[PDB]
């Protein structure tokens, strides 16, 4: 959907209206902690709105915004499904970005930086809103259709007439309780995004094509914007339970992947063209190393990049890991330097590591994280 950098437009209306819906839907039996925590989110509504539009204006965005797309039936974005775009392939998609940002936001909340929590959470709800956008869930780019941008502008012009006051439910009903029943957050999130994205893909094929009428577009756009609002209301419910519930027993799951986020500092010579690797060693001594390389540039000055690393072993839990590292390999004998600001690591439902670095790393060295 459309948005503007100042935190307005369709994406902002969606998340803002979603807050109003949750307030209305909160049942008389809900604990005070959920209400209180929602109020903290309301106090930082501005940062939440800004988050909700930011990814369209992130200076580290990929050239084609391919992470804003997600086809629920293939589990891929268009650069992995469409033959013309295979050399832009990137594992990151709108489903995966939703939970990256939800997980990031929980960690900020645990630390008490509610402003940043709300900014991160708004970014997560941006991607979630995109997977509710028919063109995005059908993997149809702005390039493949002039109708794509046209459809989002149409939606934008009418966004205020799409505002819902409620889901149709209170938080005692299955709509909201379903979001709580699976302790595996990543699995629930993927499953919940699958439900909404498939609805949006159906809406593309049935109603939002370039050979559909104007009445068909109003339908696709009002259901689409409405679905996003509903979906966000539920997502927020689960989020607010995850950060407020002290008595919830915490679970552990085998990792399919590790998400590694790195920012390179904004000083002279901070960047590098060296090969950069992330690595782990389990307790049994098994070793896995990945190259950090999305297509296009990596580790240029001031650049934030996210690297999703698929595990070769399937019976690995985070607590099996003994060592982590970043390794810097240089092509040539000539001395060079890289200054990373930070590394964050996500595995499962949690940010496992946040390490401020701000120290130079020579090529041919290894930096130890754990
Ligand atoms: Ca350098
Ligand atoms: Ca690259
Ligand atoms: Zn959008
Ligand atoms: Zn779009
Ligand atoms: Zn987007």
């Amino acid at each position: 959907w459309d948005g503007k950098e100042d935190g307005t437009g369709t994406h902002s209306v969606i998340v803002t209206q979603a807050i109003e819906m949750l307030k209305h839907d909160l049942s008389k039996d809900e604990p005070e902690a959920i209400r209180n925590d929602l109020s903290i989110l309301e106090k930082n509504l501005h940062k939440f709105q800004l988050g909700s539009t930011f990814p369209d204006y992130d200076p580290n965005a990929y050239s084609l915004y391919q992470d804003h797309f997600w086809d629920p039936d293939t589990d891929h974005n268009f650069t992995q499904d469409n033959k013309w775009y295979l050399s832009y392939a990137v594992p990151d998609n709108a489903e995966s970005q939703t939970r990256k940002f939800a997980t990031l936001a929980k960690n900020e909340w645990d630390k008490g930086n509610y402003e940043k929590a709300a900014w991160y959470l708004g970014q997560g709800m941006h991607y979630f809103g995109d997977l509710n956008t028919p063109y995005h869930a059908a993997n149809v780019t702005a390039v493949d259709s002039p109708g794509h941008v046209k459809f989002e502008t149409y939606a934008e012009e009418r966004k205020d007439t799409y505002r819902l006051d409620t889901t149709g439910y209170n938080t005692d009903d299955a709509f909201y309780k379903d979001t709580l029943k699976n302790d595996n957050f990543n699995e629930w999130s993927k499953g919940y995004c699958k439900y909404w994205a498939k609805k949006a893909k159906n809406l593309y094929y049935s109603h939002a094509t370039m050979s559909n009428s104007w009445d068909d577009w109003e339908y696709a756009a009002s259901h689409g914007v409405g679905n996003a609002q509903k979906g966000v209301a539920g997502y927020l419910y689960r989020f607010l339970n995850d950060v407020s519930n002290k008595d919830a027993v915490d679970k552990d799951y085998d990792l399919n992947e590790i998400v590694v986020m790195i920012k390179t500092a904004d000083v002279q010579d901070a960047g590098t063209d060296n090969y950069i690797y992330f690595g782990i060693e389990t307790k049994d001594g098994v070793k896995e190393e990945w190259a950090l390389d999305n297509p296009g540039n990596d580790f240029t000055r001031n650049q934030e990049g996210t690297y999703t690393l698929k595990l070769k072993n399937k019976n690995t839990k985070y607590s099996d890991i003994k060592n982590m590292w970043i390794r810097d390999e240089k092509l040539t004998v000539a001395t060079d330097g890289w200054k990373p600001s930070y590394v964050k690591v996500i595995a499962g439902d949690k940010v496992r590591l946040e390490k401020n670095i701000n120290e130079w790393i020579s090529g041919g060295t290894t930096y130890t994280l754990k």
